[PDB]
C-alpha cells in the first residue's frame, strides 16, 4: 500500500523502532523547560483564540520534523488543493468534495464542470435566512393560526447528528427561536415519544433526505404525518407543517410538501459534512440565521488556516500527524475526544460518524488492500463526568489511549462568582497533568508513609497507588464557545480526518460499508410477517428470527 | 502474573496460535447446522426469555470447553461464593461486596462482621416506600403547600449513570409520577440550565453521594440550596425539598439536611453497583416503588442464575469468557454495546462505568504488575442510530470489534401495526448476519455485472465493495424491556464483569485510579485565582494556566 512504501514513513518506523523508550513526558519535561513553547500553536481568530497544546504527546522534535516530511511525501498540500479547486476527489463515486464551499464567506469562485457553485449556495442561504425570519417572527403560521413553538428534525445519521449536536452547544442562543427536537431512530419509541409531547397546531417537520426515499427517515415522517393528519384532517395542512431539506421535487411534492419549501443541497456534500448547507436549517431556526452565519464565517476561518499556514504549523495537520503517529507506530486503537463543557456532550458522538464513518476503510486508492492500520475507534463523554466513569481505566488499565481534552476559558454560566468554572478549570488541568506525570512507587511511599500506615499495610497497598503516567493528551483552549468558535472547531477536525485519509491512501468521502447490512435487512423484512419458521439464512439468523416469532405472542 | 501462568490459559493461547488462521463463520456455519443450537442459551425467567445467542463468535466446542476449564482453574466458582457470603473480597479497601444484598428479595441472611446486613438493606427499602407514595400522591407538600412536580437528581459517577439509564430505559412506567432532572456535571451550565426550568415551591432535590464529599455534589447542591431560599428565604423549608442518599450520616447533617430524609447505603455497595440501594431513589420516586421492586426482582433472578447454573451453561460466565478470549488472546481492545432501543440509549454509557472502572487495573491480588491485557474500552450507540454513524468502520475498517447487539421482541410502542418494530428487527439481524457473512469478491463482481457496470468502472469499483465478514457479534434477545428485564440484564453484566476480574486476578471493586487527578485538582485550584503568572508545574500545565487568565479578561 502506499505508505508502507512511503520512505518518510519508512524512516519513522525504523525511528520508532529504536528510539521508543526515550519517550518519557516527565524526562522530556524536565529536560526542556521551553517544552510547551516548541510543541503549541496559538491561533487568534478575531473572535476569540484557540490555544492547541500538543505538548503532553510521546514527540521530540526530531518526529515531529519526521511526521511534517511525512506529509509532503504523501501530497498532503496538493490533495488539500484538489479539494478547494473543486476537483473529483472522492473517486469511487467521481464526485467532488466541497463543504468547503458552504461556508465560503469570501466568496470566491469554485468550479465544479467548470460552473461556480457559490450562486446556488448562496441562493439556498438566502431562502434559509427568509424562511427562518418568518419562523421565528410568528409570521408563519400552522393550520389553526398559531405560531411555531416546536421544530422537528427527522433524519438519520448526518442528516441528524451535526444539527443536534450544534443546537445543544448554542443553546444559549436560542432566546426567540423555536424549542428543537430530533428523530433519528426507526425505533418507533422515538417519534412515539416526540409526538406525544406536541400540539399538532404549532409543530413544523423538517424532513432531511437528499432522496426523499431514505428508508428510516421517511418511515418516520410518514408516521409523522399521519398523526398531524389525524389532528388537521385537511391534506391541505401539510405545507403549513412540512418542510424538506432534499432535491427530489417530486417526491417532496407528493408527500404533500410545498415544493419552495424545498431547500436543497448538493452531491458534493457528504452527509456527514452537511450540517453547513440546508442541512442545518434546523440550526438556524433555533439560533437565529445571523448564529448560524457565525457557525458558518468560524469553519471559513479555520479553512484559511488550513490553506495557508505552514505544515509544521498548521492545526490540523498537526493533530492528523500526532493521531497517524499513534495508531500506525504504537498501535492504539482508540482515540478519545473529552470536551469539559456540558454543552458540546454529543461533539464526541458527533465525530464517530464523521471520523469513523470517513477513515474506517480498508481499501486504497489504486484499489490495493492496506496493509497498515486506518481510522481509530472515537469515543468520550464531557468532562467531568468522563472522570467519574471511565477515568479509571485511562490511568491505569493496560491500553494507551491519545485524549483530546477540550475546555473554553469563559463559561456561558458564570454562576457562584465563577466557582463552578473554576473547578471545572481545574480538573481539565489536573487530569492531563496527571496522565503524563504519573506517581512513582516512591512517591506512593512517601504518602502512605505520612499517613501512619503500618510496615506490612503500606507494602501491601503500595503497587495499587502507582501511577505509571507517560500517557499522552492534547488540550485546545478557546476563548468561549460561541457560533464562530464551534465552527472553527469543528473545522479543523473535518480538516484533520482529511489529513489522515490522505496519508492512509482512502476515501475519506465515501461508505460502500454501509451496503451490505441494507441488502440483508430487505430480505429479512418479509420474513418476520406470519408465523412460519424461516430457513433461508445461517443457522444463528433463523434461530433468532424463530425466537423473535415464538416471543411474538408471549404476554 | 496468574493467568499467564494458568496451564489452562497456555493451552487456549497455543490453540489460537495453532488454529486462528482456521476460524471463519461461513464455514463454520455450513460445516455444522446445529451451530446456533450448540452456541446459545435460553433463559425463561418466568418473566420473559433471554435468548443468549452466541454462535456467530469465533469459537468451536473446544475453545468453549478450554474457556470453562480455564473459568474453574481460576477459580469462579469459589470466588462468587466468596462475594455471595459477604467475605471482604474488595481486599485492597478491606470491604466486602454485597450489592447482591440490596436486591437479596430472598432475604436469606447474609453476615457481614458476624451481623446480617438484610435487616438494615430491607429498613431503608420500606422508608424508600413510604416516602414515593408521600411524593408520589400529592401527600408531601413543598413550602407553599403545593405537590412535587420535579425530582432533581445531585449527583456523578455511580450516583447519576445509573439512575439515569433506568429512568430513560423505563420511561413508559413514568404515568403519574414526577419529572426526573439529573444534575451531574461541575460545569455549571447542568445545574443553571436546570435551575431556570424549575418552581422552587414544587421540586424535590436528592443529593446523592456516598462520603457526601464529592465536590462536584457537594458544590452542585450549595449552588441548588441558595437558590432555593433566594425564594423561600426559611431556612427550615430546605427540610421539606432536600434529602440525602449518602453513608455519612454526619456529613449530611452538617450539610444541613433533617436526618429522617437521609436513605443510607454502606460501605460494600460500590457506587457503580449502586442503583438497588437509596442511590435508586429517583427511580423509585419516577416509576413507583412497586416497578423499582420489580427491577430489584430482575437482578435478584439472574443472581440465582449466576449462582446455580453450571459453567457451561451460565449465561454471564460464558459472555466473560468470550470476552477473555477476544481480548487476552485475539487482542481487541474495546467491546461495543449496540442496543436497539432508544429508551436503552445509555446502556453503554454506564458500562463504561461498570466494566472499566471495575477492570480497568493492573496489578493482580499478589500486588504483582499484570503481564496481559485487562478491561476493554466499553462504547456504543444505540441501533439504529449507530448503524448511520460508525458501522462503516465495523465492516470494512482495520479493527476486530466484538460487539454485542440487544433488543427486545415486543416494542413499548407497537405504533404503524408493528411497522417500525419489524424494520428495527429486521436491522438487528441484518447487521449480524452481514458482519459474518461479508461479501465476497466473486459475489460482488457478480452484483456489479447485473447493475450493468462498464468493465473499466467495475473493475475500479470491485475492490470497495468488498466485505471481509468474519466479524464476530452476540445477539442478546429478550421479551420485553419491562423493570425486571431490565434488572436481570444489569446484572447479568454484573456479573460478567465479576467473573473476568476473577479471571485475571485484578480487583474489580476498587478504584485507586482516580486519587491522582483529585489531588492535582486540589493544588491547582487556588492558583486560578488572581493574575499572576503560575510557575509551579510542568511548562504545559503552566503554559494552559497562563492562556486560562489572559483569555478571561477577553472581550469577544
Amino acid at each position: 500500500a502506499a505508505l508502507t512504501r512511503d520512505p518518510q514513513f519508512q524512516k519513522l518506523q525504523q525511528w520508532y523502532r529504536e528510539h521508543r523508550s526515550e519517550l518519557n513526558l516527565r524526562r522530556l519535561f524536565d529536560a526542556n523547560k521551553d517544552r510547551f513553547n516548541h510543541f503549541s500553536l496559538t491561533l487568534n481568530t478575531n473572535h476569540g483564540h484557540i490555544l492547541v497544546d500538543y505538548s503532553k504527546n510521546l514527540v521530540t522534535e526530531d518526529v515531529m520534523r519526521m511526521l511534517v516530511d511525512l506529509a509532503k511525501s504523501r501530497g498532503v498540500e496538493a490533495a488539500r488543493e484538489r479539494m478547494f479547486n473543486g476537483e473529483k476527489i472522492n473517486y469511487t463515486e467521481g464526485r467532488a468534495v466541497l463543504h468547503v464551499a458552504l461556508r465560503n464567506r469570501s466568496n470566491t469562485p469554485i468550479l465544479v464542470d467548470g460552473k461556480d457553485v457559490m450562486p446556488e449556495v448562496n441562493k439556498v442561504l438566502d431562502k434559509m435566512k427568509s424562511f427562518c425570519q418568518r419562523v421565528r417572527s410568528g409570521d408563519w403560521k400552522g393550520y389553526t393560526g398559531k405560531t411555531i413553538t416546536d421544530v422537528i428534525n427527522i433524519g438519520i445519521g448526518g442528516s441528524d447528528l451535526g444539527p443536534l449536536m450544534v443546537t445543544e452547544a448554542l443553546k444559549p442562543y436560542s432566546s426567540g427561536g423555536p424549542r428543537v427536537w430530533y428523530v433519528s431512530n426507526i425505533d418507533g419509541t422515538h417519534i412515539a415519544k416526540t409526538l406525544a409531547q406536541l400540539n399538532p397546531e404549532s409543530s413544523l417537520f423538517i424532513i432531511a433526505s437528499k432522496t426523499f426515499t431514505t428508508q428510516e427517515t421517511i418511515t418516520n415522517a410518514e408516521t409523522a404525518k399521519e398523526w398531524f393528519l389525524q389532528a388537521a384532517k385537511d391534506p391541505s395542512a401539510v405545507a403549513k407543517h412540512f418542510v424538506a431539506l432534499s432535491t427530489n421535487t417530486t417526491k417532496v411534492k407528493e408527500f404533500g410538501i410545498d415544493p419552495q419549501n424545498m431547500f436543497e443541497f448538493w452531491d458534493w456534500v457528504g452527509g456527514r459534512y452537511s450540517l453547513w448547507s440546508a442541512i442545518g436549517l434546523s440550526i438556524a431556526l433555533h439560533v437565529g440565521f445571523d448564529n448560524f452565519e457565525q457557525l458558518l464565517s468560524g469553519a471559513h476561518w479555520m479553512d484559511q488556516h488550513f490553506r495557508t499556514t505552514p505544515l509544521e504549523k498548521n492545526a490540523p495537520v498537526l493533530l492528523a500527524l500526532l493521531g497517524i503517529w499513534y495508531i500506525n507506530c504504537f498501535g492504539c486503537e482508540t482515540h478519545a475526544m473529552l470536551p469539559y463543557d456540558q454543552y458540546l456532550h454529543r461533539f464526541a458522538a458527533y465525530f464517530q460518524q464523521g471520523d469513523m464513518e470517513s477513515n474506517g476503510k480498508y481499501i486504497t486508492k489504486s484499489g490495493t488492500r492496506v496493509d497498515h492500520q486506518t481510522g481509530p475507534i472515537v469515543w468520550g463523554e464531557p468532562g467531568t463526568n468522563g472522570q467519574h466513569a471511565f477515568y479509571q481505566l485511562i490511568h491505569q488499565g493496560t491500553k494507551m489511549i491519545p485524549c483530546d481534552f477540550l475546555i473554553p476559558v469563559q463559561t456561558q454560566h458564570p454562576i457562584r462568582k465563577g466557582l463552578h468554572h473554576k473547578i471545572l478549570l481545574a480538573n481539565f488541568l489536573a487530569q492531563t497533568e496527571a496522565l503524563m506525570r504519573g506517581k512513582s512507587t516512591e512517591e506512593a511511599r512517601k504518602e502512605l508513609q505520612a499517613a501512619g500506615k503500618s510496615p506490612e499495610d503500606l507494602e501491601r497497598l503500595l503497587p495499587h497507588k502507582v501511577f505509571e503516567g507517560n500517557r499522552p493528551t492534547n488540550s485546545i483552549v478557546f476563548t468561549k464557545l460561541t457560533p464562530f468558535m464551534l465552527g472553527a472547531l469543528v473545522a479543523m477536525y473535518e480538516h484533520k480526518i482529511f489529513v489522515q485519509g490522505i496519508i492512509w491512501d482512502i476515501n475519506s468521502f465515501d461508505q460502500w460499508g454501509v451496503e451490505l447490512g441494507k441488502q440483508l435487512a430487505k430480505k429479512i423484512e418479509p420474513e418476520l410477517d406470519g408465523s412460519a419458521q424461516v430457513t433461508s439464512h445461517d443457522a444463528s439468523t433463523n434461530g433468532l428470527i424463530n425466537f423473535i416469532k415464538q416471543q411474538r405472542e408471549a404476554r
